[PDB]
């Protein structure tokens, strides 16, 4: 079977969540998985935090390095990639998995919360993405993976909560920029996007688990990287390529209608 | 078809395009919001906003200049107070930007890839909110945006990915901003040169002549035709000068030429 076993992972926001699932993943491998998130003090109104991360990482097979990290601030994420790669020797993966959320129309999304988006989802990826490449270049399989939509122009989307859209495909056509500059340098720049709503008026039983997209992941960063590149890919495609057609078990609720997820077409 | 006694509320009015599209509404008789950051003149970047305001009244209309720095949500805030304060209210918006930096990602400073997106996408987004609730009560009103068609073109993206992501930006903006509110009677529409035009951002053009640009006046007069039709049923499309000004019956371009001796280079983010 293919492994990440003694690759280095850089995972943003990866203290709960899809990004903790894909670094359990990961680890169970024998990876090293750098947790680069801004929740380290324990608070119960949000549990998880890097340091939790990391030990989970551990008891999960792997080596994890917990790194206070708001990537809001470029001088916290250039720190904790020179920490990283002064930990483990380098970075082969980064993993932009950092995201907020707000499905408000645009009178209703208050200034602070249009920047947290953009601040958190474009800009973020950009920045790690800018941070990590210089080490990138030099892995033998480098891998960048935004968790962000195919690009989309469509209007109805974008009017449903402009504030969002641009944020989140903001990562996409961040994507999109980075994998036209350096996929031909051999570096695979792609995205993977959930088929359904993930738990992590919106129902959980009408949801699929985490490990769905901690298993795609697994299978798209196992590729070859040369070659591979500004592809926007979907988990439940990705783990059909690789050999996974029964998805029953990610159900939260498998007798229910699952939610489709934002910004994938319907057929 | 005439801007008399429309309110205006253009970003970055001190010089360029902004201004032009200010003088060209003033000799129509309108008011005209100047809401730009440069109080006082230097000598490498001339226009202030009291330039700015007293050419609008020059050109028979109304100016209003105004301190705004529109990376700063409060100042826009302001600004549009004070506009509906002094002139009743607010017709159009006029989002009109520049921040350019045409270099790869590993040669876009933070700092720069923050000014861009503050000052276009950002800027937009953050002024479109401001006068909404304005726009939304005036007989026929408008947002304009200086942006060009939403694009998906990989070479576009891999350019210069900073700079494509902040203008694409201010088109998206537009794009979702149409879908939310066109169907209320707001015209929110964007406006693109086909070719380069000659301001002071030509300097983050390598190689850009001046000589081989059009006048801002083009898309001032482009600007003109968009903002006097009809808004109701006109949202969401993304207009070039040369095509508006031709179903204005203006087919003939040859005065826009800086010099008519260079042959014009085509504008960024339009296909040839
Ligand atoms: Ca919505």
């Amino acid at each position: 079977s293919l492994t990440l076993s003694g690759k280095t992972l850089f995972i943003t926001g990866a203290s709960r969540g899809i990004g903790l699932a894909i670094a359990l993943r990961a680890a169970r491998d024998g990876a090293n998985v750098a947790i680069a998130a801004k929740s380290a003090v324990a608070n119960p109104k949000l549990p998880g935090t890097i340091h939790s991360a990391a030990a989970a990482v551990n008891a999960a097979g792997g080596q994890g390095l917990a790194l206070k990290c708001d990537i809001r601030e470029e001088d916290q994420v250039r720190a904790a990639v020179a920490a990283t790669v002064d930990t483990f020797g380098g970075i082969d993966i980064l993993v932009n998995n950092a995201s907020a959320i707000w499905l408000r129309g645009t009178l209703d999304t208050p200034m602070k919360r249009f920047d947290l988006m953009q601040q958190v989802n474009a800009r973020g990826s950009f920045v790690c993405a800018q941070a990590c490449l210089p080490h990138l270049l030099q892995a033998p399989n480098p891998h960048i993976l935004t968790l962000a939509p195919p690009p989309s122009l469509n209007p109805a989307w974008w009017g449903a909560h402009t504030g969002y859209t641009l944020a989140k495909m903001g990562m996409s056509l961040v994507t999109l920029g980075l994998a036209a500059e350096f996929g031909p340098q051999g570096v695979a720049i792609n995205a993977l996007w959930p088929r359904t709503v993930i738990a992590t008026g919106v129902d959980a039983a009408a949801c699929r688990r985490p490990e769905i997209m901690a298993d795609a992941a697994h299978a798209v960063l196992t590729r070859e990287a040369a070659g591979f590149h500004g592809q926007f890919l979907i988990d439940d495609e990705v783990l059909a390529q690789a050999g996974i057609t029964d998805l029953s078990g990610y159900a939260v609720d498998p007798q229910r209608a699952l939610l489709p997820d934002l910004f994938l077409e319907e057929g």
